[PDB]
């Protein structure tokens, strides 16, 4: 018949072309917000080929009972739902949900089966989470831990506002208010929303609590708790599923910052301990035990998989003799090699107002360095035929460059604006048969494009299947998010494809939350948190497993003087004499911690700082000329620990010698002064640990220079590109007394109507703070997009960049969006993969030279090491349990049972439940029946260990686990009693909560038996020596920069990020803002005031105490330390996750 027929029509090729095209041209078709009514055929066309796949299937291997051959791979069903759904839909629609086109996206996900590759990835993408199982369950116990933690600390501190003072008036039944209006009812009035007080600049409410250590209010305004919380009501602590995905949000570290700023500045700023918990346990221990558990089986299934695979005839010639003569010479290399150096330089002078002269010149300039490129091509196309000129892989290369170039410069008129002149741009690459870094960069983009390039074609489909989804179900609603004042939408929107694509993207990129907050609000909150969240699991999955791969290819393919030498050597050699320096040290640099706004006026204590600040200097001299001597000039001058406390005195002596003596504080030498900042840096050689990691990060300092070398080049092409495209483009007007927000482009269009209405002084043209007007100024702004902090304020201008010195618009260009799209693959994607591997490796052979041992990690705490690891290594054997008394001889059968184990385990979790229903604003009928319960549950839990100890004397103890728990009923019997005690105590509300916390330790007792998370969470114990040496390091450099912040940051504007309550006025608030920011994190926001010298945004001439005058910050220095930090803090925090994950290596791998 024709079933062998269908046999032959099913296995040729252009079957599965045409299926490709097919469900291309469907994909096509799916992406369009008002589908035309054109639809009568496609539709139909589509079913009628999909149905025709069918059939030839079911002909050549269905028939009947097919459990054996047809729809038995799982794939299959997805074809058979695609044709029922398909034609029940199109039949007829009678009181249905009628949104059921989100139905067709699946018919796109059948590409996986047709494209080979795909389909074995996405069977080994969800063969991977089947590893992280533990971790996903270590990941809820800690979060719903961490959850109970903030419930009890923060219940309903969340939502206290300065609101406007009341009276009760005393004519009225109820209670009554007044402020100019009567208000009936308290909480009428607790209620409205024009009594309580906007943030300075923000639009919030001030968020007030009453602790000394927390915001204050303004003068007219009490600070209570009423209303309802902030960002729409979805950040609250008060309950469980608000205190679970509010903590979650810090787990991913999405706007940590924004609810660590509001949350203490309720509770107070003591309570930043919590969040240094949460931000150390778990956004790096956690996040880093999964992708060590991602990269776990990368490996295993590739080392699996490899090695089961193993398993003219008179002169053309005398000088076309002559023209390779030329081009061999390797001096003509050098010519080439560096005439590229200098295009990019003659490049890289582009500006926002350039003078006529550096303009022509530029010009000049592309003639003649565009030129020797044709020479070369020319010369090189005359020394060999065509044939043999276009191979190698890099004459064609050379050839296409040279090719276009000429091209577009031809019409003179030539459109192009700008790529025309970066066509140039990429000759840059070809340094690269030289640079081996740069080599490397160039096979990783390589790679991924075309070996492993079925990741990323899957990579894409998902983030397409994800983008259709999501318009498709919520792009109706957010027309009213819409502004209909303005008829201005979110800038970020799901209505049409592209605004789509990007919130997939954004969240890709980890920005997830102000966005489900801006979709529950039009949406309804159970599927914006289902979608919305679904994308961040399996996006941020597959985004690891192709990092993760690129990155392991690489890796795959008088005679007294003699004996007076001696007496001041045994003084070095004393031990009291070196200690005094060290604690000398210690209490030296604190002193520096002392100088504040206040000092100022603090009388008692200034002076008893110069007298020390002179002292300790000396101290010091005496120990620098001691050791002169005692060591002498070679082993001082030549050991570069030395160097540093030498360079340190210098500048210390210079300091005191310029001002006593000479009566200077004229000019620098009180700037010399502010770099007594780094007097906390002789500590460094003393204690061993900061020691053996300085030395480590020493070590991997060639490295870094170059991968910081080939980036700083590979943005350079972006940042060429950047000041092409948007210079003089971010300049916009502002009425300044209507506000901070450019006026419109119909009432004021060009600069020159900016400056051509101000009869009344009121309008200002200001650029942005970060803008593309400098090849330097472009590296800025691409740090902030490259690490995601800031970068929506630059996203943000430059679609809006109507063009040159003109007002800005509000969508006009908005696809320079994919500008940021492309920098943020290959300048945040793969420069980060190169600077992760190389900084592995370099680990990887330090490691090596001392065979056996880390780095990080001190002589003492090996042998710690050594014993910790014996202890869990191997198994208790030999239990001897005894019947002992015959009074416990039938009682100790009892309690030994594995069903007791577990009824106990069990009761364990019904507490767990029975504290997860805590909430604000509970009536007195639920607080009272809970409350009792809790009682219950101690009386049960005492009971237990008593039975326990029934005849188990000795081993009660020696358990190790039992042992842990005697404390837990204690506190809790403690805890109970109590209770009542509290009354004769003052700050009532804050004693309690913390005894009541103990309550958590029996949720910490569910691990004795559940082994996953026993092995897993021991790790960190063997981990948390080497944390804590880069610890210091990383403290000691918060207190250097923050010494060096209160230097010069005080007397800021208070405006974006720096705002009263974490400011740089003194110690503490000044170490609060960089504890942000060493995560990266909201540190555009504390630099914003800093760039800020100006008669608008700031004000010359402000009077000041201790700093004298001015109040605008420098931006000179302030790009310094952020810049500065944001690496130091990056490069010692990946420090950090290559010990966690070379000794999570260490247990698992070990295993
Ligand atoms: C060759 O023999 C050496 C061997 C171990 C070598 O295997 C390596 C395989 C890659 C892997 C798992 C290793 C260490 C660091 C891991 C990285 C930490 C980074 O953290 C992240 C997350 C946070 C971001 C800031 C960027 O960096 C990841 C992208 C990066 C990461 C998860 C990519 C994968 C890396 C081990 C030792 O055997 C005993
Ligand atoms: N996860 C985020 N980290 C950034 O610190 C935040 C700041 O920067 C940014 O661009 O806009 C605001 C906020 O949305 C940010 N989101 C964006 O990155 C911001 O508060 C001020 O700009
Ligand atoms: C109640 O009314 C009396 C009238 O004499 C007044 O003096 C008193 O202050 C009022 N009390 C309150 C609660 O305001
Ligand atoms: C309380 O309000 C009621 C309703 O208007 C009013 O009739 C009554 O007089 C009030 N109480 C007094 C005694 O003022
Ligand atoms: C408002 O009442 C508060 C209550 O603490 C009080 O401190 C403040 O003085 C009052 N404001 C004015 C201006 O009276
Ligand atoms: C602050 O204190 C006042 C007086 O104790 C009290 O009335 C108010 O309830 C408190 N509000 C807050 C912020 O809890
Ligand atoms: C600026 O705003 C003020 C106050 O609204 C208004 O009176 C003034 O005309 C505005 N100036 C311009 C030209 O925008
Ligand atoms: C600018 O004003 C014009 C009318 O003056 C208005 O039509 C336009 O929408 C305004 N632009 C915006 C979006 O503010
Ligand atoms: C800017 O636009 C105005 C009209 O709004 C026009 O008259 C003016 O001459 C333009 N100036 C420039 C920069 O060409
Ligand atoms: C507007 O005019 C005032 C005159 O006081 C001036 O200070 C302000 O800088 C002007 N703005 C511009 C950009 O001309
Ligand atoms: C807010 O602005 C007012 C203006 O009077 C200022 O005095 C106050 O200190 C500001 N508060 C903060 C914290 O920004």
């Amino acid at each position: 018949p024709i079933r062998r027929a269908a046999v032959k029509i099913l296995v040729h090729s252009l079957f599965n072309m045409l299926i490709m095209c097919t469900i291309l041209t469907n994909c096509v078709f799916m992406a369009q917000h008002d589908p035309p009514p054109w639809t009568k055929y496609v539709e139909y066309t589509f079913t009628a080929i999909y149905t025709f796949e069918s059939l030839v299937k079911i002909l050549a291997r269905g028939f009947c009972l097919h459990a054996f051959t047809f729809l038995r791979d799982p794939w299959n069903w997805l074809d058979f739902s695609v044709i029922i759904m398909a034609y029940t839909t199109e039949f007829v629609d009678l009181g249905n949900v009628s949104a059921l086109r989100t139905f067709r996206v699946l018919r796109a996900l059948k590409t996986i089966s047709v494209i080979s590759g795909l389909k074995t990835i996405v069977g080994a993408l969800i063969q991977s989470v089947k590893k992280l199982a533990d971790v996903m369950v270590l990941t809820v116990f800690c979060l719903s831990v961490f959850a109970l933690i903030g419930l009890q600390l923060f219940m309903g501190n969340l939502r206290h506002k300065c609101v406007r003072n009341f009276t009760a008036l005393n004519g009225t039944n109820g209670s009554v208010e007044a402020d100019g209006l009567v208000w009936e009812s308290l909480d009428l009035y607790l209620s409205d929303p024009e009594n309580y007080l906007l943030k300075n600049g923000t639009s919030d409410v001030l968020l007030c609590g009453n602790s000394s250590d927390a915001g204050t209010c303004p003068e007219g305004y009490r600070c209570l708790k009423a209303g309802e919380n902030p960002d729409h009501g979805y950040t609250s602590f008060d309950s469980f599923a608000w205190a679970f995905l509010a903590l979650f949000r810090l787990m991913t570290q999405d706007c940590w910052e924004r609810l660590y700023q509001q949350t203490l500045r309720s509770a107070g700023k003591i309570y930043m301990i919590f969040f240094m918990l949460v931000i150390f346990l778990g956004s790096f221990y956690l996040v880093n035990l999964i992708l060590a558990v991602v990269a776990m089986a990368y490996e295993e299934q590739n080392q699996a998989t490899i090695a089961e695979t193993e398993e003219c005839c008179p002169l053309w010639m005398s000088i076309k003799q002559g023209v390779k003569l030329v081009v061999m010479d390797p001096f003509t290399d050098l010519t080439i090699t560096m005439c590229i150096v200098l295009n990019t330089l003659f490049m890289a002078l582009e500006h926002y107002n350039m003078t006529s002269e550096f303009e022509e010149m530029l010009q000049v300039g592309n003639l003649v360095f565009t030129g020797i490129f044709t020479a070369e091509m020319t010369f090189k196309i005359i020394a060999l035929d065509p044939y043999y000129y276009f191979q190698q892989g890099w004459n064609i290369f050379d050839s296409i460059i040279v090719i276009l170039s000429l091209m577009e410069l031809g019409l003179s008129r030539m459109s192009n604006l700008s790529v025309l002149r970066s066509f140039r741009l990429l000759r840059v690459f070809k340094l690269a048969k030289s640079w081996p870094t740069l080599n490397t960069l160039i096979k990783i983009i390589g790679n991924s494009v075309g070996a492993l390039g079925n990741l990323t074609l899957v990579l894409a489909i998902i983030v397409f299947i994800f983008a259709v989804v999501g318009m498709q179900l919520f792009g109706k609603n957010y027309s009213e998010l819409r502004d209909s004042d303005s008829g201005l939408l979110p800038r970020w929107h799901m209505m049409d494809f592209f605004h789509a694509f990007l919130i997939i993207f954004r969240i890709l990129c980890g920005e997830w939350i102000e966005t489900m907050w801006d979709c529950m609000e039009v949406s309804g909150q159970s599927l914006c948190l289902l979608v919305f969240l679904l994308v961040m699991v399996i996006g941020n999955l597959v985004v690891l497993n192709l990092f993760l791969a690129l990155l392991l290819s690489s890796f795959s393919a008088g005679k007294v003087w003699w004996r007076l030498r001696k007496t001041c050597y045994h003084i070095v050699e004393h031990s009291w004499f070196e200690t005094f320096i060290i604690f000398m040290i210690l209490l030296s640099s604190g002193a520096l911690a002392f100088e504040d706004i206040y000092l100022e006026e603090r009388k008692t204590i200034k002076v008893l700082l110069e007298y020390a600040d002179k002292m300790f200097t000396y101290v010091f001299v005496l120990e620098m000329l001691l050791k002169w001597v005692a060591y002498g000039f070679k082993k001082y001058f030549t050991n570069a620990w030395c160097w540093l406390d030498f360079l340190i005195v210098d500048v210390s002596l210079v300091s005191l010698v310029a001002n006593t003596l000479g009566f200077a504080e004229m000019g620098p030498i009180k700037s010399l002064r502010t770099l007594r900042a780094l007097r906390p840096l002789r500590a460094l050689s003393r204690f061993e640990g900061m020691r053996v990691v300085v030395n480590a990060l020493v070590g991997a300092i060639p490295s870094i220079m170059n991968v910081l070398l080939v980036c700083l080049i590979f943005w350079l092409i972006f940042s060429i590109m950047g000041v092409n495209l948007f210079a003089g483009k971010f300049g916009r007007c502002i009425n300044q007394t209507e506000g901070d927000l450019p006026l419109n482009y119909t009432i004021v269009n060009n600069k020159s109507q900016c400056e051509s209405l101000n009869l009344t002084g009121e309008l200002y043209w200001t650029k942005v703070k970060v803008n593309f007007d400098n090849v330097g100024a472009g590296y800025l702004a691409l740090l902030q997009v490259a690490t995601f902090k800031g970068w929506m304020d630059i996203m943000y201008a430059a679609v809006d960049s109507r063009g040159y010195e003109e007002q800005p618009q509000w969508e006009y260009n908005l696809y320079m969006y994919i500008y940021f799209v492309i920098f943020i693959i290959f300048g945040s994607f793969f420069t980060l993969n190169l600077f992760i591997g190389v900084i592995i490796d370099n680990f990887n052979q330090q490691k090596k030279k001392l065979g056996g041992q880390d780095i990080f990690m001190t002589e003492e705490q090996k042998k710690y090491y050594n014993a910790m690891k014996k202890l869990g290594s191997k198994k208790p054997q030999k239990p001897i349990p005894r019947p002992l008394n015959k009074y416990q001889g039938f009682i100790f059968d009892i309690v030994t049972k594995q069903a007791f184990d577990v009824t106990i385990m069990f009761l364990i979790c019904l507490n767990m439940v029975t504290m997860m229903v805590e909430t604000d604003d509970q009536s007195p009928e639920k607080i009272n029946i809970l409350a009792k319960i809790n009682l219950l549950f101690v009386a049960i839990f005492t009971g237990e260990c008593i039975v326990k100890l029934a005849a188990l004397r000795h081993y009660y103890f020696t358990n190790s686990w039992n042992i842990f728990d005697f404390v837990v009923v204690i506190l809790s019997i403690v805890g109970t009693v109590l209770s009542d005690i509290i009354q004769k105590y003052f700050f009532s509300p804050t004693l309690f909560r913390v005894i009541r916390l103990a309550r958590i330790g029996r949720i910490l007792r569910l691990i004795r038996g559940a082994k996953g998370i026993r092995t897993l969470l021991f790790a960190l114990m063997m981990s948390l020596p080497a944390l804590f040496n880069i610890g210091l390091l990383l403290f000691l450099v918060m207190f250097i920069y923050s010494i060096f912040g209160m230097a010069n940051f005080a007397y800021v504007k208070w405006e974006a990020g720096i705002d009263d309550m974490f400011n740089f006025q003194t110690f503490a608030n000044s170490m609060l803002c960089l504890f942000q920011i060493t995560t990266s994190a909201g540190w555009d926001g504390l630099l914003s005031p800093i760039l800020n010298t100006g008669p608008p945004y700031c004000d010359p001439t402000l009077p000041n105490s201790n700093g004298s005058r001015g109040d605008c910050g420098s931006p000179a220095v302030g790009i310094l330390f952020f810049t500065t930090y944001i690496i130091i803090s990056f490069l010692i925090v990946v420090n950090m996750y290559i010990a966690i994950i070379l000794e999570n290596f260490s247990v698992a791998t070990e295993e």
